[PDB]
């Protein structure tokens, strides 16, 4: 009967800010068309196989967080790594909401703030209507993004003064997150439909408008037709692989929990394929929506598409709000779009904080148990994350955000986590045995492509990307202007290492704390710990 409900659950987990904001920004940063080829290749070879692996593993083990790795306890540190990654997400992901929140609070006006060059934050280069020195001029959307919301400083060396307008919005977002996490709201219980169809509808509307703009065809062509000389650069491969591993929540421990929630005999293969296709399609649709507006902007200003908008994380706050200035009733559509953005970000933040706090409290001993341990733990986590984000709501804040975006919960971190997960499942545990278990779970034997991806294809893809980036290293640059100094990249590597060291350190600690020679230690510490069902 109501099979559609299940579908909504899928989209209720699939669409997020990694599709509407990160995918377009990454695509524009690496060039439109050339980014899709590694995207498709990694989605087929690394994305979907790891998606199915994680979902099936969670379903088979019937447990999420760190316990899922009881198939190979020696590598349980993998779970710890995930618990770190999600934490870092909760640190900087909320930042997007704050900026979005700001826009929403500025949306309810008679005329939109980012449509006039007669404000105080604007520069003398602000020109409302473009005509035929001609490069220094900046559109009012860019002025609002880089003069009021961000107040961008010279570089990461100059943090500057705290931005109170965005600080209060960030505090409001964190208080709302705490209130809903403490209440344990049944978000997307039955009204899932709206929370699962409000984005697409709005996006569909945007797409229609995005198509009816002169010069949008050039933007779409730039989005689709690739430049083949950019395939040799390993940066596009990092961006595509990590974007897939980010939008799919691969390595963050989300797919494992989702699998653990399902029934034992549920068709996890179909669920994984459907979820991956939904997520990729949403990313592609957001790509159309952004790039049509980008082509319109490039035609209007007369500059190239690659230089019209910011290659920094502000595309969702430059490409999307600009589109709103074209709709018949701009403030209404601004409020609607940023309300949808806020709802998506809040759902993702709620589930992330729920999972992180639940796992952290699980690992804590019974002696540490406070009276209101849930309330106090959520409050402490939110306060600590707000204190950390105080570094992102300063003038030199976006730079820090970039450091949290490229290096933390992305980049080589996700490659490391995915590679180790594939090695543990396929090699140490046994890919053949896991395939047999999935066959006995869901009935039919999956395609052998899954086994070949777990065993040799995906681990070698991750290792090859990692090696081609370590050998050919390019310092992180923000929006083609700010080349990061040595200490900024050192801090980024500090985040990456704080995430990636969980696996080797856990393995060494487990081996050292065991007894006997290394052979029997390895044999005993990798023995799976089966649950009651198995
Ligand atoms: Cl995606």
């Amino acid at each position: 009967t109501r099979q559609m409900d299940f579908i909504m659950s899928c989209v209720g987990f699939a669409v997020g800010l990694g599709n509407v904001w990160r995918f377009p920004y990454l695509c524009y940063k690496n060039g439109g068309g050339v980014f899709l080829i590694p995207y498709v290749l990694i989605a087929l070879v690394g994305g979907i196989p790891i998606f199915f692996l994680e979902i099936s593993l969670g379903q088979f083990m019937k447990a999420g967080s760190i316990n899922v790795w009881n198939i190979c306890p020696l590598f349980k540190g993998l779970g710890y790594a995930s618990m770190v990654i999600v934490f870092y997400c909760n640190t900087y992901y909320i930042m997007v909401l704050a900026w979005g929140f700001y826009y929403l609070v500025k949306s309810f006006t008679t005329t939109l703030p980012w449509a006039t060059c007669g404000h105080t934050w604007n520069t003398p280069d602000c020109v409302e209507i473009f005509r035929h020195q001609l490069a220094d001029r900046r559109s009012p959307v860019i002025e609002f993004w880089e003069n009021k919301v961000l107040r961008l400083s010279g570089g990461l060396e100059v943090p500057g003064a705290l931005n109170w307008e965005v600080t209060l919005c960030l505090l409001a977002c964190w208080v709302l997150v705490y209130f809903c996490v403490w209440k344990g709201v049944k978000s997307t219980g039955k009204i899932v439909y709206f929370t699962a169809t409000f984005p697409y509808v709005v996006l569909v509307v945007l797409l229609v408008r995005g198509v009816l703009l002169p010069g949008a065809l050039d933007g779409i062509i730039y989005y689709l037709k690739p430049d083949w000389s950019k395939l040799g650069s390993p940066q596009v491969w990092i961006d595509a692989g990590t974007q897939i591993f980010f939008s799919y929540a691969i390595g963050l421990g989300a797919l494992t929990a989702l699998g653990s929630y399902n029934r034992f005999n549920n068709n996890c293969y179909k669920d994984a394929i459907i979820l991956a296709l939904i997520n990729s399609g949403t990313s592609f649709f957001a790509g159309f929506v952004v790039f049509s507006i980008l082509g319109f902007m490039a035609a209007e200003q007369g500059v190239h598409i690659s230089k019209v908008a910011e290659s920094g994380p502000g595309l969702a706050f430059i490409a999307y709000p600009r589109a709103v200035t074209l709709m018949p009733v701009a403030p209404l559509w601004a409020a609607l779009f940023f309300f949808m953005l806020l709802l998506l970000g809040l759902d993702s933040q709620f589930v992330g904080v729920e999972g992180f706090i639940t796992g952290l409290l699980d690992l804590l001993p019974a002696s540490y148990y406070f009276r209101f341990q849930r309330e106090i733990s959520v409050a402490l986590c939110c306060a600590l994350c707000f204190v950390i984000d105080l570094s992102m709501v300063t003038d030199g804040g976006m730079y820090v955000f970039q450091l949290f975006d490229y290096y933390s919960a992305s980049g080589t971190t996700l490659l490391w986590q995915a590679f180790w997960e594939c090695v543990v499942v396929a090699w140490v545990y046994g890919a053949d045995r896991f395939m047999d278990d999935i066959a006995c779970m869901i009935g039919y034997r999956p395609c052998p492509w899954m086994k070949w991806c777990w065993s040799f294809f995906t681990p070698l893809v991750c290792m090859g990307i990692f090696i081609f980036n370590v050998v050919y290293y390019e310092p992180l640059v923000y929006n083609n202007t700010y080349v990061y100094p040595w200490w900024g990249e050192a801090m980024g590597w500090a985040f990456a290492l704080s995430s990636m060291l969980c696996v080797p350190l856990h393995l060494l600690g487990c081996l050292l704390r065991a007894k006997g020679t290394m052979a029997e230690r390895w044999q005993h510490l990798t023995q799976p710990i089966w649950g009651l069902h198995h």
